[PDB]
């Protein structure tokens, strides 16, 4: 009942935090059970909102997070435990990309590897490290879909794509010379490793360049979004394709199909 | 050349970054190329203890590490980058448990499973995680080793065993009628999932009131590196096999057989 926060404390002890902190960790854990919240991330948020509505620091709240997320992982519950993220900081963007300057882009490109990153980071409207990492087995050709897959501690994703871009990505493949499991990888020393983000910055970079605007691999995600949403997607499929209860996968195939995105250039 | 840090800013600013951080983390990774450091974790720790002895606080510290981490990630260098944590506040432990403690803690299992945890903790000095994780795969039955896979972005590592632990490891193998791919599973409504490192300490708590020791699972894995010592073992292959450049596996295997440590006991 409460002998597991006592172990909890010194296990904590043993992690190296310090005295203090444990002190305050247990603190509003103890605070946590005694209202009769449940160890979910549901409760947790139902509690810390609670606390910011009483007045609570930001290093406070803060504080409290990641004092129940130690917990959770503590009672083995990590699933409820990487939910729990202090959402970051919503910054405004650049204004939407248009599909004249997609295009110019896109045409840009000097390599088809060079242009297959941009389709996709466009088409599939990739985070920069999902690219980075997705592995060339991913992109599945019976379903026309790439997978990608769920991050550290996310969720797995499936983004359909056209035949077209799942042309090039043949192509491309066939002419791989190499045993590295990635879709994209960079030339060094050590022959055929895998892309970095500043890779995919740098590279994003000469192509705004080439076709005249200031660009970021982001610029592209986020015309995926609002392309996508022009063409009369409803908001909440897009707001599944790009991940950030009713999911589907025919239906994504299905709408991916009447948006005709990447169609739409190449 | 420069043009990377730019970048690198609004490459923070879209992760969610308060422009004051980009601010720092900017700063600090302008001044150590200034220097000439190169993009390591070793030029890292050269670059913050001269900071260190110049004055600055551990807050400030701490800020300076996590920015060149954020700065290696964006390069692409994720083996310097988590080589670089910021090494934990080293607790004193409790005296070192005695033979005959450990006799009398490993003779109190009331199950073969709970055996073999105790068993596993202390001849093979394991951590609570690398327990609750080690995937019965990894029980390598021909070369007579545990290998501990390497963590979040640790190393594998390779703990030598004696024939008696891997014979019971088989007995309890044989008793398993399920699909789990762990070594070590709890009973729940769901039946057969892995175990928490609660549930660790709860059973080490349970067998230290039976053999009559206020007890934890660390107390365990640092008798192990006790008696591995008082045995006449070099500290450095004890700080191998426990893990925290002259490596070796039949040394290992050799030396591990003449402490004789978990013989002596069962
Ligand atoms: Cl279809
Ligand atoms: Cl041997």
């Amino acid at each position: 009942r409460d002998d597991t926060i006592e172990e909890f404390a010194t296990y904590l002890e043993l992690e190296g935090k310090s005295r203090n902190t444990v002190r305050m960790y247990t603190y509003y854990i103890s605070k946590f059970f005694e209202e009769g919240h449940s160890p979910t991330a549901r409760d947790a948020l139902r509690f810390l909102a609670k606390l910011k509505r009483k007045g609570y620091s930001t290093r406070s709240l803060n504080l409290v997070i990641q004092a129940l997320k130690a917990y959770f992982k503590f009672e083995g519950l990590d699933s409820e435990a990487e939910k729990l993220k202090t959402p970051k900081m919503p910054k405004t963007l650049p204004k939407s990309l248009t599909e004249e300057e997609v295009r110019r882009i896109i045409n840009a490109a000097e390599t088809l590897r060079d242009r297959l990153i941009l389709l996709l980071l466009y088409g599939a409207g990739l985070r920069v490290s999902e690219l980075c990492n997705l592995r060339v087995e991913d992109v599945n050709f019976e379903y026309g879909v790439i997978v990608v897959r769920g991050g550290k501690g996310g969720k797995d994703r499936v983004v359909p794509i056209s035949e077209s871009l799942l042309s090039e990505i043949k192509r491309y493949l066939e002419s791989r010379n190499d045993d590295s499991p990635y879709l994209f990888v960079e030339m060094k020393r050590k022959r055929k490793d895998k892309l970095s983000p500043k890779t995919v910055w740098r590279l994003v970079k000469k192509y705004g360049r080439k076709a005249g605007v200031e660009l970021t691999p982001h610029q592209l995600r986020h015309s995926f979004a609002t392309h996508m949403l022009e063409r009369g997607i409803d908001i909440r499929i897009i707001q599944e394709l790009l991940g950030h209860t009713q999911i589907y996968t025919k239906v994504s195939t299905k709408h991916l199909k009447e948006a005709v995105k990447k169609a739409k250039l190449v």
